[PDB]
């Protein structure tokens, strides 16, 4: 499986600052802010073009345990959402995984 | 009202590319990609920063209409998906509002 399938299995270990039933917040280990992290759904869906209809509350609720993170971290002045699909996108761990990043100004293109 | 709110309310013209109860999509007015187009919330929410935890399956409608869209759009290679909160995040129109952009590869960091 995948880097993430390994953390959600506990076959990897990871400091996760957030977990519930459905999924897992952690820091990333390759940060690109002051603050960096990643929310991840437990259910295994590899790449958010193929989610399906009835995970829209999973995918919703990644964005609102993103809010809720962020705001414990104190980004009070702002931060970025980012989920990326595929080789463009530059997926590399092909677990849905929404980045959190903030600390400093986010700019234009987002890549 | 924010640029967002006044295309919701059909005050200024915009060229959709997808609408339901629920959303609105079309093309952005300054491209960063080839392809690249938002997701909007028909319901008001300023940022993502204060959405409520019963908008988590609105949110995920966004990234759903977001994965479909860009399907549509024949993005096969990828793409990245985005929200900005607050100034640091870049946000510059006050209600939440999910990038799609494609057709390119996309770097890293997501600026
Ligand atoms: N054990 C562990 N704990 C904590 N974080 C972990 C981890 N193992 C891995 N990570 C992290 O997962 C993230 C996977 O995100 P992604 O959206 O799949 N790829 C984005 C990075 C990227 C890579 N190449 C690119 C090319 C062009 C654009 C972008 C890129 C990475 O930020 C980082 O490797
Ligand atoms: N009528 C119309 N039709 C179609 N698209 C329209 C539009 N009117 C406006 N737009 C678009 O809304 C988007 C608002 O996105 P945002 O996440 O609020 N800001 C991101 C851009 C940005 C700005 N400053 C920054 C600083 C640092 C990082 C980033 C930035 C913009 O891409 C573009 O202006």
């Amino acid at each position: 499986d995948t880097i993430f399938g390994k953390i959600i299995r506990k076959e990897i270990p990871a400091k996760i600052i957030f977990e519930d039933d459905r999924c897992l917040a952690f820091h990333d280990i390759s940060p690109q802010a002051p603050t960096h992290f990643l929310v991840i759904p437990k259910k295994h869906i590899s790449q958010i073009s193929v989610a399906e209809d009835d995970d829209e509350s999973l995918l919703g609720h990644l964005m609102i345990v993103g809010k809720k993170c962020a705001a414990d971290l104190g980004l009070n002045k702002g931060y970025r959402m980012v989920v990326n699909e595929g080789s463009d996108g530059g997926q590399s761990v092909y677990h849905v995984n929404l980045h959190v990043l903030g600390g400093r100004q986010m700019h234009w293109p987002p890549g």
